[PDB]
């Protein structure tokens, strides 16, 4: 996240770390078993680490737990990162409590100009890398499809939104990938790319979480 600032230890309480022996992604858990990431966050060997603030520092609320099954979406698409989801199914399923508990899937879509709540562990530089090791938070709003297909010509799908800032500064960056867009309570997006990060002009591109509750559902129950 650049721009953002500290959340402050587990008050974004379904932000998960995807672990493969580092933190390399976000994803948020919406059931005590499930965690819902992007597509392209998908490798092997993943652990998800719960109750994570500080992720290099083992603070007393964590739970590690392994993957059991990775599920893409069927339609996934790497190249154009069109329908950018994931779930994953831990091993065991996660004791919740107020530092670790789910987040509501949306019953439908936001709409531009709500306010988000995006989280991640991502860089929190906009030129040059630097990884904090605590939550970093930032409240962004979600911007017009039209803002956001003419930031980025002939790559917005309609499983895809902008949300953040045109004037740069504020921004998902690497490494929050898969991450949450929470809004009024819902997970509406799921961080899952743009070009560079807290660019003039180039807002982050997030996977429309409400185009994907069915799948999610039929999903988790089917498995
Ligand atoms: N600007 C954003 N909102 C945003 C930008 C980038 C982003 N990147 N995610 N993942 C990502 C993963 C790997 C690389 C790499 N091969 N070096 C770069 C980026 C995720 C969000
Ligand atoms: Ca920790």
């Amino acid at each position: 996240i650049v721009g953002g600032y500290t959340c402050g230890a587990n008050t974004v309480p379904y932000q998960v770390s995807l672990n493969s022996g580092y933190h390399f992604c976000g994803g948020s858990l919406i059931n005590s078993q499930w965690v819902v990431s992007a597509a392209h966050c998908y490798k092997s060997g993943i652990q998800v680490r719960l109750g994570e603030d500080n992720i290099n520092v083992v603070e007393g609320n964590e739970q590690f737990i392994s993957a059991s099954k990775s599920i893409v979406h069927p339609s996934y698409n790497s190249n154009t990162l069109n329908n950018d989801i994931m779930l994953i199914k831990l091993k065991s399923a996660a004791s919740l409590n107020s530092r670790v508990a789910s987040i509501s899937l949306p019953t439908s879509c936001a709409s531009a100009g709500t306010q988000c709540l995006i989280s991640g562990w991502g860089n929190t530089k906009s030129s040059g890398t630097s990884y904090p090791d605590v939550l970093k938070c930032l409240k962004a709003p979600i911007l017009s499809d039209s803002s956001c297909k003419s930031a980025y010509p002939g790559q917005i799908t309609s499983n895809m939104f902008c949300a953040g800032y045109l004037e740069g500064g504020k921004d998902s960056c690497q490494g929050d990938s898969g991450g949450p867009v929470v809004c009024s309570g819902k997970l509406q997006g799921i961080v899952s790319w743009g070009s560079g990060c807290a660019q003039k002009n180039k807002p982050g591109v997030y996977t429309k979480v409400c185009n994907y509750v069915s799948w999610i559902k039929q999903t988790i129950a089917s498995n």
